[PDB]
C-alpha cells in the first residue's frame, strides 16, 4: 500500500547524458547509437535568442565547433544537422550505454519521468505530465535544457520530451526527439501564450480508484451520473469532457474495485461541487492528475 | 523555475539490485563489492513469521539455501552471517557496477530516494522522508522487501534505510544498512503502533522559502514572532518544535530570499491558524514537510 508520485528508474537515461557546448553556450545531449541529440538553440548566443534564424546561424558553424563530452571524455563530431528544433551530432562512436530505445511523441494528458540534468550530469527525477495546454510544470534551472522526459517498458526506452524553454510564467515547453515542439511555442526569446490549462479528468478518476484500492474511501457516495451529466460538471470546473474512450481506459481500475466507472464520476462531481471539507485523499488536499490510469495499475501492480 | 518531490538518479543503486530466495520466499538484495545484504526475514515462512526465532531458523540455512541472482546470471554464495534484522550474503564475486557508498543511519525529518524493487528488478524511484515516528510513507508492495533508500552526494551513494515491514496502518518500517530498525519495529507478523506523526515544521519553513523562490508569496505577511510564541502555535498543531539548529540550518535559504527566518515563522503560524483559504503553495493546497533546507538548496542551484 501507499502511493507516491513516482517515476521510472533513471539508470538507462543517466549513461546517454553528453555535455553540448557551442561557442559559449553550454546544454545537455542525449546520446543515442552513433547521434547525440540536443537543441538547436545550442548554436545561438542571448543576442541572437530575440530573433534566431537557425539555418543562417547553423551555417557559421563546423563540426568541430560542437563539443560533445561523455562523463569526462571528448566524442568526436562526424556530422551535424537540424531536424526542426533539434541538432542531431553525428559522432564517430556508438554510446555503449545505449538501451533499448523508441522516440514516442506524447499525448496531452500523458506521464512521463524527467531526468533532469546540468553539464551533462543527471542532478535528478521526477514525474510529469504534458498538461492539455502542452506545457509541463516541471522543476528545471539554466543549463537543464537538453534534459530529456521518457517512459520505460521492461527494457525498452521511450523517449518522449526535450526541455528547451521556460516561459515567463515558469512553466516549460519543450520538443518530442524528432524536434516538434509540443504546442505552439516557439525557440525564442519573446513571450508566448501558453493557452488555458484544464484538469486531467481521466487521470483524477484514475487516482480516485488508486485511493480506493490503498484504503481512502470517504468520498465514495451513494450517487451515480451519467457522461453528459458529468460533463457539465466538467466543464464548469476547468476538466476535460469525458468520453467512452476514457470510461474504456478505466475498465480494469472499476473491475479491481467493483466501481462503475459513472458511480466514481458522481464522487468526483461532488468532490468538484463541495470541495474536500479540509480532508484529504492520499496525503493530498487537491485532486491530482499527474497520475494515468496506466500509472495508477502498474504502480498498485508493480511492474519492473 | 518550478519545484517538484524529486528522487536522486537511481542508475548507481539499480546495479546493485539482486534477487534472494531462500526456500519459498523471494526479496531484493543489495549487492556492493562481494557481500549481499536483504532482509533477515527472507529465512521465513509465512507460518513462522508470527513468532520467529531468526537465530533458531538460520541454523537450518546453509549457503547453498540463499539464491543469489544478479540480473539473470547467478551469484555463489560462500558466507552467511545475520547483523541484527539483515542477512549478509558473501558472493565469490565482487559487484563491478558497485558505486562509491557509505552506510548512513538518518534522523527523523530527513528525506531520501527510495527504488522500489521487485524480483531485483526496479520498478519505480520516489522521495520520501523519515517520518519522526520512524515509520516511512512510501509505495510497497509484497515482494518489495529489501528495496533500499538513499542519498547521493557527488558520486557516492549513502544508503539510509532497508525496506522490511508494511504496518496495518499502510505506513511502512525498515532498518538502516547495519539492519537496525529504525523506531520500536520488530521483524514479526504482530500489530505495531506506529506513534504521533508530527509535521517536520522546519522542512516546512523550507518549502515556504522554496515557494517564495519560484514567485509564490501570497502567504508572506506583515508579522514576525518569537521561537518560543511559534513553538506554541506548533505544539497546538502537532508540529516538532523549532530549536536554534533549525533556524540555522535555515540561513541559507533566509540569506537568499531576505525573510528572516522568524518572520518566515509567523508566516507560517498564520497558515497554521487560518488555513490556505482555498489556495495553493507550489502546486499544493496542505503545508509539505518532505523537503529539508538542503534539498531546496540543491534543487534551486542545480547540484549534480
Ligand atoms: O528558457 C531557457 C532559454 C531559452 C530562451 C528562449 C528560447 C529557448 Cl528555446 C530557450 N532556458 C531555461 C529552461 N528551463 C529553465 C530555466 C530557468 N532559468 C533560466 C533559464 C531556463
Ligand atoms: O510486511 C511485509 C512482510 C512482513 C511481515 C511481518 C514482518 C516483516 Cl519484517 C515483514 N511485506 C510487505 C512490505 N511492504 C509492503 C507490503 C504490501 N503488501 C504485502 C506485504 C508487504
Amino acid at each position: 500500500s501507499g502511493f507516491r508520485k513516482m517515476a521510472f528508474p533513471s539508470g538507462k537515461v543517466e549513461g546517454c547524458m553528453v555535455q553540448v557546448t557551442c561557442g559559449t553556450t553550454t546544454l545537455n545531449g542525449l546520446w543515442l547509437d552513433d547521434v547525440v541529440y540536443c537543441p538547436r538553440h545550442v548554436i545561438c548566443t542571448s543576442e541572437d535568442m530575440l530573433n534566431p534564424n537557425y539555418e543562417d546561424l547553423l551555417i557559421r558553424k563546423s563540426n568541430h565547433n560542437f563539443l560533445v563530452q561523455a562523463g569526462n571524455v571528448q566524442l568526436r563530431v562526424i556530422g551535424h544537422s537540424m531536424q526542426n528544433c533539434v541538432l542531431k551530432l553525428k559522432v564517430d562512436t556508438a554510446n555503449p550505454k545505449t538501451p533499448k530505445y523508441k522516440f514516442v511523441r506524447i499525448q496531452p494528458g500523458q506521464t512521463f519521468s524527467v531526468l533532469a540534468c546540468y553539464n551533462g550530469s543527471p542532478s535528478g527525477v521526477y514525474q510529469c505530465a504534458m498538461r492539455p495546454n502542452f506545457t509541463i510544470k516541471g522543476s528545471f534551472l539554466n543549463g537543464s535544457c537538453g534534459s530529456v522526459g521518457f517512459n520505460i517498458d521492461y527494457d525498452c526506452v521511450s523517449f518522449c520530451y526535450m526541455h528547451h524553454m521556460e516561459l515567463p510564467t515558469g512553466v516549460h515547453a519543450g520538443t518530442d526527439l524528432e524536434g516538434n515542439f509540443y504546442g505552439p511555442f516557439v525557440d525564442r526569446q519573446t513571450a508566448q501564450a501558453a493557452g488555458t490549462d484544464t484538469t486531467i479528468t481521466v487521470n483524477v478518476l484514475a487516482w480516485l480508484y488508486a485511493a480506493v484500492i490503498n484504503g481512502d474511501r470517504w468520498f465514495l457516495n451513494r450517487f451515480t451520473t451519467t457522461l453528459n451529466d458529468f460533463n457539465l460538471v466538467a466543464m464548469k470546473y476547468n476538466y476535460e469532457p469525458l468520453t467512452q474512450d476514457h470510461v474504456d481506459i478505466l475498465g480494469p481500475l472499476s473491475a479491481q474495485t467493483g466501481i462503475a466507472v459513472l458511480d466514481m464520476c458522481a464522487s468526483l462531481k461532488e468532490l468538484l461541487q463541495n470541495g474536500m471539507n479540509g480532508r484529504t485523499i492520499l496525503g493530498s488536499a487537491l485532486l491530482e492528475d499527474e497520475f494515468t490510469p496506466f500509472d495508477v495499475v502498474r504502480q498498485c501492480s508493480g511492474v519492473t
